[PDB]
């Protein structure tokens, strides 16, 4: 389960990630401690991971994101490229993916000049073969549905 | 226009987006009015777009994720399909890509056969041809990161 | 012909177009008087067309470059593409070119969003698929050889 | 750092590289002085990048012009290709793209027969595969735009 | 019927088309009139189809020479396009070729441009599309074999 | 240059390699004498190379013709097939290309089966793979445009 | 079943359709009277289908054989192929068949520009792409083997 | 040389090999002796191979039949294929191709298990690599014709 007074907490919080133990509970329908204790509950139960604000990556320098498919080169060895590619802070999220390439890395940089040097990086770190699709614009990011 | 303070101020609130100011005050030695004026600056401006409690999509329901990339049956009408396809909540983002397809959405759903309806759903409010990938695992994702 | 003292003056001025009339008349081996003669009469048959500085595209702004190649849609139509996107500022250079596609364009563009609003404005204007390859880096650009 | 002084320089120095500094000290509002101090400036630091005569490359006797898109043999290595074709006096321009190829050059030749020679001596030099796409007109090139 | 006096005429009017009678007949041990005769016969059937200075396509302007395959952009119609190319100057060979395309046409052009501009003539005179493979030196030519 | 009588001379030879001294001399505008010179002139000049009867290949036993296309298999070795094949009788013509494969060559021979031979030997002999496509009919060959 | 004097007999005929109702009787173990009724048995029951004498097609003037793949191009019709193209004499062989095309067409023809006609007949007769492999030789044909 | 008489021959035995030549004379209008004289002939210059019963595969148990297509594992070596595989014995053609395969096969068997268990023997006795279509039915074949 995840009782629907849990689940209106869910939503309220992917929607307000600052949204005060205080304001949450009349939307709710409970107690300034009764709703501290399912939100405690809700972040030990795997549920609720971390609360991030959303930062827009052009003001911070990253002019160019991409996704960055790769697939090993060499099936003899361990496939462990997540693990591998982990310490490298441009990647910012990284998929197993069922299609043409074994995975997917969503990527940031601040110019296409670094996203080549990234490119070559990346290929020698891990031990991949690259194909990369360069974002030109994001309309909406993160909409979090809870069902 | 990003000081070094403004940057501390987006790696903390990246990391926790439920820092309170004092905690904040404290890592960037200000007062904790000053850090509510960086803080609302940053948020009037581009730069911080809202705060989100990360959300397990398994625990939730949402067993089955993928990419679709879409591209427009008629290239040639100005192209709407963002703005059509926002009030289909399970999908989550929506980039338009280079190459041969237009978008690409992350979409979230609870079974194969939900994810077939939600594909006719796309094919239709955008009037598009979809290629879907599944993905099989996610090893790590948003992992922000400022320069 | 092109009597190669002509062609010492060509091989000086696209290696340095602020050359004087004076320091020519050096390595060239004639007189101010003949220097000044010879290159507008390089001027009036078409081959020297222009003085340019060269202006570094990321220094005034335009962080993404990307060779854009297009094939018009409707044959029936007259092929007037060129002619239809002069207009464009952001189009460096416009080709033809034997290959897959008809023409090829080197555009400059502010950011990777920008460029998704170039492409749909080359398209909706001249009446056109595009194809896009994002240039990384110029290693060098423009050098003129004089056989 | 670009002012509205060194803006209206660089455009003029665009359309016109052998503006002299009294024309363009009396186009800013400016002492010759200090014309060519702002010119100076520009040049050293990264703006104005040299100073050309735009060529007829066919007065010149360079009758087929072609992109050559180029592509390591071994991509393990880190790359050499830009640096070790600088010294052929045909190729005009070097880019490095993302996609499938690595680089693009333009090249400019007397005629068929040397073109298959010049691609035989690109594919030994850099070590690398060739796809051509010759030019059959070139409408407008080199249009600087200043934004 | 080839007899053995008729293979040596076409050999020696192969080798030599300018060879006289005269030395024809001492060459075949024939009569002046019986030479006459039988090449007159080898003109008349099929055998000898014209004779020809052999021109060195570069001394007269032909700086670029390519093969262009082209296939009929609507196969179902019955094929027009060796008749309708007849009459472009430039095409010296028309073949029609098993496997993917239908026919092959050797070209000689003066230069890149002017190739691009031939690609556009043949694609709408025949209503096809090209496949062209430029041709980087002659190594030899012609060299008729009569066995 | 080639002064536009001697065009004339070349136009002529090119359609009638048995055209007479003497009755050229009319259509030109000159003397027997005249005449004369400027064809020996064309013949040491490399202008006219030869003069040859066109053969029908049919008439003479090669039913087949076949262009083949080659590539070495070991580039480690000095690429030398064109003379390595020249003692070939049935390979009639021999060029450098630019395309997927280094040469094409044009064969003829007498059946489908003695074509299966010449690519064995073509191959042991050379180094190389080959590539054929058929020949099934010459709608016209050698039509010399003389511009 | 099928009795192995049965196959005995099968083997003796698939290998010498001559063989005359006598000297198989020997090599069988049976009698004149015997042998011919098992044979007009295996004529009734479909397994000897005919005598035909093995004919060599170059010899009666089919200089090119050729296997050609074919494949209908509208599914709304019935795919009815076979009957369509069996007036055709030259079509030797039709079979259905499993992979990129629906059927395999043996075809022998006089030469390379007959097979070009026997293909566009082909094509607007039964309503089909084409796709040609040429033979060039036969090493061995027909050898049943009885198992 | 095949006269009209040879030709009515070989249309009678392709038709039926078993014709007696009382039969073939009465429909030649020659005697008996001058039947079996030509008949003679035509077997021992190349154009009556042999006789055979047309025999049903199926009947005697070869319910699987294939095309595969070979090619050479070292294709540098003089080619052995079809001696080597003449003694697998269902193996009942072989041709050589153009293309990009150097034979075609077609195989007779008993199952889908005796296949793969052919296709290993094949590989290992030619060394081959092999590409296999099934063939699901035979519509007509040997259809031999006489033109």
């Amino acid at each position: 389960a995840l009782d629907d007074i849990d689940r209106i907490l869910v939503r309220e919080l992917a929607a307000d990630g600052r949204a005060t133990l205080s304001e949450l509970a009349t939307r709710a329908g409970l107690s300034v401690s009764a709703v501290q204790s399912r939100v405690r509950r809700l972040e030990s139960r795997g549920v609720v991971q971390g609360y991030s604000a959303r930062i827009n990556p052009e003001a911070v320098g990253h002019l160019l994101s991409a996704f960055v498919a790769i697939t090993p080169l060499d099936p003899s060895q361990p496939d462990d490229a997540p693990a591998r590619l982990e310490h490298i802070e441009e990647v910012e999220s990284c998929y197993s993916v069922a299609t043409e390439e074994s995975y997917v890395l969503l990527v940031r940089v601040a110019s296409a000049r670094a996203l080549e040097d990234l490119l070559q990086r990346i290929r020698t770190t891990a031990n991949v073969r690259t194909r990369s699709t360069i974002i030109l614009n994001t309309f909406y990011s993160d909409r979090q549905h809870i069902p």
